[PDB]
């Protein structure tokens, strides 16, 4: 449990104006783990420090580089070669020193993933763009209950106005979400339902694809910053609603 | 026209994969402006420098205040008290080292705005929450046909996936907008046509506000900075195509 501090209060006060007292509590009280401080990650890892979430664990091993600049938030010229993690670490530490933020210097495995799972998470934010690392923590998180919202691709789209919330088996204009679906049901089992779901809620875009103008897709922060935060909303909502519903 | 260095094709490369040479190399010779350094503009202004966009101004009198926490960039524990508009000048420096930013330490008024504007600026993001300086800002830029995009009310809101951009006579379930409308049109004679439209684009929601001196999130306030930022690149590259 945590103990809301006036300074907590002076910090989040319009966090509790906007979502409520009991949500203000539940959000001190969460422990959400981001998996991939990137283009998405860095944006949710973010979101989550400015709405008082209280405990945040960061997943990634990468380090910070020159060409994140277009759409990373912890991407400047003074952090270029340092952890990517740590540095977003530090960040939210300088939002909320009152965060207790954990840092993972890894990457998901499916040799892993149930180690690095076995904190009980209130919620998992699958920020990851490899779809092997992205199966694998999807497919587990899925067969275990564990709250999670997974990211598509963010990249090659200029529109932040598209973007959306539906099931992971539902999704347009996103060659990784479709490789995923793919490598979840060959590798994992995971089939959509009867009703056609595979009841993993994920963040896309009906934007269709802007292919590289330039000698990989390119990407901009307008529109992967919000591909994080529209998922911590949704986090953040289905949070509210389980505890409304207890 | 700005000169693109090895290091800023390094930087945004991933931008130039996305708009294209022709539209990298518009950004980096483009000059926008955001007036108001808080919940929308900060985040505006972040957009603005990690597109590679090669000048930007900053106007703002605030300072860094604790309460700022929830939904400004800039609202750091080692920033409280400094100016809003230079924190961001900063990082923006650390962002982009070859971005030519300036900052105005002040507030715009109906005195003081042709001066401000009289830069030549490619775009103005209007991020002022206050309704009697955002009707002066907004009155100047139409008649002086000066691109602007200006953002409706933020607060009280809880779903980025319902901010749009449409023209200012359209909105709705934004009490900002509908008093913005009511001054531009008895205090400067800004009145819709024969179509229906003020030629004045907003950013808005169509989200019903939630009551509790609204609350905020980051998740919408800063979108409703990057819908307008991405409405002024698409209306830039547009007009640059057309020519
Ligand atoms: N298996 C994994 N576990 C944790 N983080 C990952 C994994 N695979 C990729 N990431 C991170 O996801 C981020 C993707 O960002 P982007 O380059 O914007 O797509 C990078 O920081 C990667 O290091
Ligand atoms: N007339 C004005 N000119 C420039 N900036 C302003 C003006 N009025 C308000 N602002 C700024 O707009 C920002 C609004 O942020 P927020 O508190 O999130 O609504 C604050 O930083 C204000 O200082
Ligand atoms: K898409
Ligand atoms: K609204
Ligand atoms: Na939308």
């Amino acid at each position: 449990s945590v103990v809301i501090s006036d300074a907590w209060r002076q910090r989040f006060g319009g966090t509790a104006r906007l979502y409520g007292e009991k949500a203000l509590q539940l959000f001190a009280d969460a422990h959400i783990c981001v998996v991939g401080i990137g283009g998405v990650g860095s944006w949710a890892a973010e979101a989550l420090a400015r709405t008082g979430i209280g405990a945040i664990t960061l997943i990634d091993m990468d380090d910070v580089c020159v060409t994140n600049t277009n759409r990373q938030i912890h991407a400047l010229r003074d952090n270029v070669g340092l952890a990517k993690a740590e540095v977003m670490a530090e960040r939210i530490r300088q939002i909320n020193p009152e965060c207790r933020v954990t840092v993972v210097d890894d990457f998901v495995t499916p040799d892993n993933v149930a180690q690095y799972m076995s904190v009980g998470y209130s919620y998992v934010i699958d920020a990851i763009d490899s779809v092997r690392p992205k199966a694998a923590l999807i497919a587990y998180c899925r067969r275990n209950k564990i709250p999670l919202v997974t990211t598509g691709g963010a990249g090659g789209q200029i529109d932040p106005t598209q973007i959306q919330v539906t099931d992971l088996a539902k999704t347009i204009q996103d060659p990784l979400a479709a490789k995923l679906r793919e490598r979840l049901k060959s590798d994992f089992g995971v089939v959509k339902n009867s009703k056609g779901k595979l009841g993993v809620d994920c963040v896309f875009s009906t934007e269709a694809l802007v292919y590289p103008q330039s000698d990989g897709f390119g990407a901009a922060t307008m529109v992967t910053a919000t591909f994080g935060f529209v998922a911590v909303s949704h986090a953040l909502k289905k949070m509210m609603a389980k505890a409304a519903r207890q």
